């Protein structure tokens, strides 16, 4: 499965509790919600959202809160509010899917005691089926999708052109490394919308919110993701430099991501041929005209690759890792704060086809 | 409201996990019952309500960690499977596992077996509400947690009542008025939980259910395993106040949230609730009746069960020194638990929901 959920307590460590960047996409989001019910959710007089029956609500990756009650509460209001036009009121079952290995109990036991939707966890990879045919009306997955099921392969072998020597991700700049995300991409996204066609009622939304590539830009390293990465890979080396860690644990290292363009999500939908797009966009984050804070990026980073890194780098490199990691945030702070591109969060709104529609 | 007492959590050899034996083979004895039930009562065969275009759901209310929640879905989902086939359809399943909101759902998800023909979700709350859609769920199951109360009867918590239970931790059948107690904290919350499946049920859908009880003819609950179980860790109590390790007040103000039915009290709650019909009851056959008492086994058994409520009570301090005593106490009692006690106090229910 290769799974690699986010750091999971409720205290300083947590992602809850270090995941307010992500929020601020949701916070953002809402909008996209809103506009998206209201214009493509089509309830009157249509028997697949019939309110005798419950309004089925997935989060694909949801992790362990508070981000995905947020959304989840963004999606039961909307949907209430159309309904309420219509002088229905139907119940909702919400569904909160992650890696088996997500801290559900913290999930469970940090539900609002306030809700007005009955909840339930689903432990699974999102790139399997999860669900019955036909039960979900409205799928969202937010800051999730550009997470890979694997590492390819060929960028692992040394004898490979792919071989990603001396480097954890890619740059855009070496053809053979690109080539070899993209297409686990293709194959994971791919493979993601085959489930959710089947899960998804015909005429169900799904909002997906990515890390993605700005439109336009052909560097990844020239996003904020790119950047951060590249300077994890950097920092890395001078624990090696250092003979704290040897060269080969950095070559055999490589983070499963992928951050897609616009041009590469659109491809990869309209050859799956399940989903009509109904909208493409990117998401201006809440915290844009703020300064660049490097101390609590190097603690977001941290939050988010902990596990991965420890589980290949054991423990005892973290804290030497970071604080490596943040001097070279500072020697770039003029990039972060004033160079890098802000608008690589897309978005994507998506209506499950007819079995009529081509 | 929610007064939750889940078993111990994790997967080492203190867990529920790996000392719920005894719960394991009152499922492998109910499997017999689930088939029949299917094949007897289960009215698949040109049913709009059991429409195999959407899914079969189950629900597993109480299902603590694995892997007995495990087994007793894998029997449903096959005996339901096996009939749709017997009339060429093939239904998906969708499987629910329900317990309260601090039961340790990671260790459960962790341990879903990698080969199950169904689809998995967890459902965090207490079964005495409602915790799912109107007319969602096709077969309810239920095995050895409806004896859990809601809470501790206030009458026996109250100095001033002849019910105050002092000096002990439940009950033993000979007084009245605490066994009266518990009996009408029993009735409220079957009856609350046997609402709220109504509501969640499908007409013709069944609910199963196994719980620890009175077996048939018997007066004295301390006459069970769970009775005299039940009555010596309330004895090993009051050794530590002897002791100095607690004052007595904490044993006198501490009470087990238990009752432990008859079928005559079973029938009687649905009988006035009114919303199912008793199908199928007994007593089952339990596959270890003639094994001999295990001392060490049955120490770990009630502490996975009792460890959270202990602890909250009585702080964690107290449960090394009161499990040294129990177990002695435990080794003492040999022979009644090996020969003398009742073994057929595992009682069964096969409910099937009513029209109108
Ligand atoms: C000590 C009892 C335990 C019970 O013990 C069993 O109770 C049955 C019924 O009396 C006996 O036959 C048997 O010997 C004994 O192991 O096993 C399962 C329980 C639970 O899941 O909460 C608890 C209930 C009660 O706390
Ligand atoms: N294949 C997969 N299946 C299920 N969850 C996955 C997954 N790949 C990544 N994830 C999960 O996606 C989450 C990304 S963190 C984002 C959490 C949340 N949606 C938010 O907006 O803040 C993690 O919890 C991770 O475990
Ligand atoms: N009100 C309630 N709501 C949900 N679960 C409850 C409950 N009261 C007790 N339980 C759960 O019931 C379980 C009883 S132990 C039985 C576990 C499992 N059915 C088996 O056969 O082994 C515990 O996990 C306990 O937390």
């Amino acid at each position: 499965v290769e799974a690699h959920p986010m750091k999971g307590g409720d205290d300083s460590h947590s992602y809850s509790q270090n995941s307010c960047y992500q929020k601020g996409v949701i916070d953002a989001a809402k909008a996209v919600i809103v506009e998206a019910v209201n214009e493509k959710l089509d309830l009157e007089n249509n028997p697949i959202f019939d309110p005798i029956k419950p309004f089925r609500i997935a989060d694909f990756g949801c992790s362990t809160g508070p981000n995905t009650f947020h959304a989840m509460q963004n999606i039961v209001e909307s949907v209430e509010t159309k309904y309420k036009s219509l002088q229905k009121t139907p119940e909702f079952h919400v569904f909160f899917n992650d890696h088996v290995n997500n801290d559900f109990n913290v999930l469970f036991r940090s539900l609002p005691p306030n809700r007005e939707f009955f909840a339930a966890g689903v432990p699974g990879s999102f790139y399997t089926r999860v669900f019955p045919k036909n039960s979900i009306h409205f799928a969202h997955c937010s800051y999730a999708l550009h997470w890979l099921s694997k590492v390819p392969k060929e960028i692992q072998d040394k004898n490979s052109l792919a071989y990603n020597k001396g480097r954890i991700h890619y740059t855009g700049t070496e053809k053979h490394v690109v080539k070899a995300y993209f297409g686990q991409f293709q194959r994971d996204f791919e493979g993601f919308l085959k489930a959710r066609a089947q899960e998804i009622v015909v005429g169900g939304l799904m909002v997906i919110q990515i890390p993605g590539l700005p439109s336009g830009e052909v560097l990844f390293s020239r996003t904020g993701a790119g950047l951060l990465h590249f300077l994890l890979g950097t920092s890395l080396m001078e624990l090696v430099n250092k003979g704290i860690i040897n060269e080969e644990s950095v070559d055999s290292f490589n983070l499963p991501q992928y951050h897609p363009s616009v041009e590469d999500l659109e491809m990869v939908i309209e050859m799956n041929d399940c989903f009509t797009i109904e909208r493409v966009g990117t998401l201006p984050h809440p915290m844009k005209n703020l300064p660049f804070d490097v101390q609590r990026t190097s603690l977001q980073v941290r939050a988010i690759m902990e596990c991965i890194l420890t589980e290949h780098f054991g423990e005892n490199i973290l804290d030497p890792l970071f604080e490596i990691y943040t001097k070279n945030l500072q020697e770039n702070f003029h990039v972060f704060d004033k160079e890098i591109r802000k608008d690589a969060d897309l978005y994507l709104v998506l209506k499950r086809k007819g079995n009529l529609e081509h």
